[PDB]
């Protein structure tokens, strides 16, 4: 399987699925190095990211469990198609990327956050991130080429 993924047992069904662990992506169908990536992300901010504070909001207060809770809400809105992913950006990312629909443009490694760009690094064109944890908050990332 490509990098970062591994088979699992789903706790539920019993059913195998498979698991990303530097993207934190889940699917159930089996899975499948470029100088660039080009991403967009959608960023949850909380009370200890290294700035609180967003164009959303002067003083962010939700608790980091709080955020993952909101960023895993959205990913259940994305992948059942009831919202897409540009629009929960806009609306709701605390970066200001949100204003470009969380698109953050081409970037090579030695860039970004460290997990930001090994979860970037480790999807492929087209895929998304599961919750993705740095100092800014927490990040859902879109790999658009
Ligand atoms: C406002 C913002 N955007 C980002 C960020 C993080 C990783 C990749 C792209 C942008 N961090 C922040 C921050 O305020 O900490």
């Amino acid at each position: 399987l490509p990098p970062g993924w591994e088979k699992a047992m789903s706790r539920s069904s019993g059913r195998v699925y498979y698991f990303n662990h530097i993207t934190n992506a889940s699917q159930w169908e089996r899975p499948s190095e470029p100088a660039r990536v080009r991403c967009s992300h959608l960023l949850v901010k909380h009370s200890q990211s290294r700035r609180p504070s967003s164009w959303r909001q002067e003083k962010i207060t939700r608790t980091k469990e709080e955020a993952l809770e909101l960023i895993n809400g959205y990913i259940q809105k994305i992948k059942s198609g009831e919202e897409d992913f540009e629009s929960l950006a806009s609306q709701f990312s605390d970066c200001s990327s949100a204003k470009a629909r969380g698109d953050l443009g081409a970037f090579s490694r030695g860039q970004m956050q460290k997990p930001f760009e090994d979860a970037s690094f480790a999807l492929r064109t087209g895929e998304m991130s599961g919750p993705v944890f740095t100092d800014s908050g927490i990040h859902i990332i879109l790999r658009t080429e």
